[PDB]
């Protein structure tokens, strides 16, 4: 996994800095309000600033560290960041640094709920408002009081490159249905392990696996193994 501070105290107005190691490439930042809510793509691919992110936010990649940079924070950027990046042939993300501030692209996930142990599950992803065929997608989830735990990953076209976190390795499988606008998430010998908002995740990228890359996420579907 990667490493980055748990935490950071910031004044309004301040530059703040977060920093990452770990990855094997580039690095990427997803803001996190709420446990309850999807994050959001701040940084990807190390310095890469999505078009509705305010200009504060930026990034940078020196050596083999990443640092998200906050110049004149604001009491609205209280939150959970996670960083991004990848090794070991999978995506990866670090445990978060909770930052706390003293002063068209739609993914939509379902197939969750409760789940017996031993069981199995099938989530589905619909997504719209981009050409869905060009862009890599995956899987992400978040168990209770926890980070961001990459799951898995498949390619623009479907067949070439698929990839699975060891947590699930053996018991998933990741698909999708171009035709369809579809990614599918399949889960099975469930243990209370798997209880998770799961998150659909758009990659910038038409084949990688990289969990700096992510640039749009789902709602989630909570799975509870019980």
């Amino acid at each position: 996994a990667l490493t980055q501070p748990s935490s950071v105290s910031a004044n309004p107005g301040e530059t703040v800095k977060i920093t990452c190691s770990g990855s094997s490439g580039s690095y990427g930042w997803y803001q996190q309000k709420s446990p309850d809510s999807a994050p959001v793509t701040v940084i990807y691919q190390s310095n890469q600033r999505p078009s509705d992110i305010p200009s504060r936010f930026s990034g940078s990649k020196s050596g083999s560290t990443g640092t998200l940079t906050i110049t004149g924070v604001q009491a609205e950027d209280e939150a959970v960041y996670y960083c991004g990046g990848w090794g070991s042939s999978v995506g990866m993300f670090g445990a978060g640094t909770t930052l706390t501030v003293l002063g068209a692209v739609t993914l939509d996930e379902s197939g969750g709920g409760l789940q017996t142990p031993g069981g199995a599950l099938s989530l589905v992803c619909k997504a719209s408002g981009f050409t869905f065929s060009s862009y890599a997608m995956g899987w992400v989830r978040q168990a209770p009081g926890k980070g961001l735990e990459w799951v898995a990953g498949i390619s623009d076209d479907g067949d070439s490159y698929i990839s699975y976190a060891t947590a699930v390795k053996g018991r998933a499988t990741i698909s999708r249905d171009n035709g369809q606008s579809t990614v599918r998430l399949q889960l099975n010998n469930l243990r209370a392990e798997d209880t998770a908002t799961y998150y659909c995740a758009r990659s910038h990228c038409s084949g990688c696996r990289n969990a700096a890359l992510i640039d749009a996420w789902g709602h989630g579907t909570e799975v509870i193994v019980s």
